[PDB]
């Protein structure tokens, strides 16, 4: 029996299906501005607006990556619990007005110390009376000077920043928690962050980042003022040796403001808004916000054994030198990887449940599974291919042939267990990644007649 | 609530890491009676640091090593760890030797794990490799590459 | 600081100053100029004697 | 059992190697200008520096 005189179905194949992007940055800080584990922010000023003291690590990370070329559209801060800011005077020389930027509970301040030659304790002693004679910050912050660095606390549950003005100095703040108790409800919270950067500057706090960034495809990028980054070739002591034994694939450069503008964000800013499909070395790139790297012929070279990367100053401009993880292999090459992978992954279920959602589901036969091959052929490999990812093409003179391959099996060659079990196993993909060009040399000659 | 560091975490993220890592990984189950911090031998400089979780709760003990000898190092740890207001009551610390013995006080859960210093975690069980094994194949039989904690020859054998 | 800021939200930043390094012989690398130049920055300056 | 409705592995092919070169000479002077064994210079400007 039937009830309709005409009857029609409808299905919708449209469903749209979540997917990974490699741009978002991420910064690791001290604070307690904010309840939560994460914030997004799309411009310094929405950072100012939460109460991050200008100068600042967050403030100057975030400076440093959108000032990039390639400028990320938005940037994560993460959170620590900080419990005491240290200022440090400690090997430095000061001649002009040294100055702090306090910021207390959205309110701006910056501490003048009038600086004659003095020496460091004369300068901690004197910001630490000039801290404590403040009418706004008397029973809401405490400084109390010692020896040639001067330690401010925040009498809660008031909040306190400080970051830099001018001046020679650094700014250090201690937490009562690690990087490696951290991270895990970071990520736990929110997940849509690809690169992974770290205010913690002490050796274990980076080994543990770069090991949980391997282990959950994210890539973490530091740097490192360890003189040591070029010591003799038998030094084997500084943090990039170390990294360079475990195989572990993290970027690290060497740079003397590492300590004090965190140019972590410069590196990110110069290749996060171009997409992974290029293969776009970080060869040459010019990175605002790095001083060119200033040491000698055998400083260059040391530097390069460990693979901790440089940034030289080349005909007067500054320009980067090389990508190198610390397993040796290019950076890119490791983006690119990650890539293929997600957006392989991600179209082939997405094709499977938009068919599935009109009946009609994929059925292994002969006649149906090579549907697969155009699945795979769009997407990734053709997107690779049209932006330079992928080398394609044949040469006539040594008959050799670029083109990707996709192998499938047919039905027939299925194990019977298999097609019971209703599992493929053995498709097999090869690509030819295009590298990008580093060096070259030339041989010229001049003569006078030809034979 | 495996303390990050923690003997099982160690195992599972260097899995993980490899090239041709594992789909998922499987843990075992031996009962735990005390986790022993050895600093016998070693020299440390700068911050030792031990991740302890309690009761789903994360903490790091943080030492602040001057030189000092290994005996002053554990008598600093115990003496933190005793301290702590969220451990008086749920955990225990006894400083001897060189070495710091760490005990949960029932039915609380104690995890101990490495921070940064150069130092091991040894812990001791009422129970041995041997007689836990076929309870374990009993219960389920779905893996195929079998690596141990216990470290000591029979245990191996 | 007002270049870092310029460059960053998109402004363009000018500026004179006085500094007689400013035309020191070339090995100075100590005026302001030399500063700006060796951070990348993007912003015009000039050396004039009225410009205080 | 299996956890994933679509599982990808890749590999990478491209690690680099370790090569020796056969510039670069040697002069073994007799001085104490610097403390480490060798040094490394590209011109004779950086050698009067030291």
């Amino acid at each position: 029996y039937q009830d309709k005189v005409v009857d029609v179905e409808v299905s919708l194949g449209t469903q749209p299906i979540d997917t990974v992007g490699f741009e978002t940055p991420m910064f690791l800080a001290m604070h307690g501005n904010f309840p939560e584990r994460i914030r997004f922010y799309v411009s310094t000023a929405g950072m100012v607006a939460d109460g991050f003291a200008v100068g600042s690590p967050a403030y100057q990370f975030a400076t440093n990556a959108f000032a990039g070329n390639f400028a990320p559209q938005r940037v994560a801060i993460g959170r620590m619990s900080i419990d005491s800011s240290k200022v440090d005077f400690t090997g430095t020389t000061n001649t002009e007005q040294v100055v702090v930027n306090i910021t207390l509970n959205k309110v701006v301040k910056a501490v003048k110390i009038n600086v004659l030659g003095n020496t460091p304790a004369q300068i901690a002693t004197a910001l630490a009376d000039a801290v404590t004679a403040d009418a706004d910050l008397t029973g809401k912050a405490t400084a109390v000077a010692t020896g040639t660095y001067v330690t401010v606390t925040a009498v809660s549950p008031n909040v306190v920043s400080v970051g830099k003005g001018a001046g020679v100095y650094k700014i250090v703040n201690e937490s009562s928690e690690t990087v490696a108790t951290v991270l895990p409800s970071v990520i736990a919270e929110n997940h849509n962050w690809y690169f992974l950067a770290t205010e913690a500057r002490s050796d274990a706090d980076i080994v543990a980042a770069a090991e949980f960034a391997k282990a959950n495809y994210k890539l973490h990028i530091y740097n490192s003022t360890d003189v040591d980054a070029y010591a003799p070739e038998n030094s084997a002591a500084s943090v990039f040796d170390t990294l360079k034994s475990l195989s572990y694939d993290s970027l690290g450069t060497s740079d003397a403001g590492a300590d004090v503008d965190f140019t972590e964000g410069s590196v990110i800013g110069a290749m996060a808004a171009n997409d992974p499909s290029y293969g776009d070395s970080l060869h040459l790139k010019t990175m605002p916000g790095m001083v060119p790297f200033a040491g000698s012929d055998t400083q260059r070279s040391n530097a390069w054994s460990r693979n901790a990367n440089i940034y030289r100053g080349l005909y007067g401009g500054g320009s980067y030198i090389e990508g190198k993880t610390s397993s040796g292999q290019y950076v890119d090459v490791i983006r690119f990887s990650h890539w293929v992978k997600f957006r392989m992954e991600e179209s082939v279920f997405a094709y499977m449940k938009r068919r599935s959602d009109m009946g009609l589901s994929m059925k292994m036969s002969d006649e149906d599974l090579p549907v697969l091959k155009s699945v795979l052929m769009n997407n990734p490999i053709n997107i690779g291919i049209r932006n330079g990812g992928i080398l394609t093409g044949y040469d006539t003179e040594n008959k050799v042939s670029y083109d990707p391959t996709i192998i499938i099996p047919k039905r027939a060659n299925i194990p019977t267990n298999d097609l019971a079990a209703r599992i493929l196993r053995d498709v097999k993909v090869e690509l030819v990644y295009n590298n990008s060009l580093h060096y070259v040399k030339i041989r010229a000659s001049v003569v006078l007649d030809r034979p």
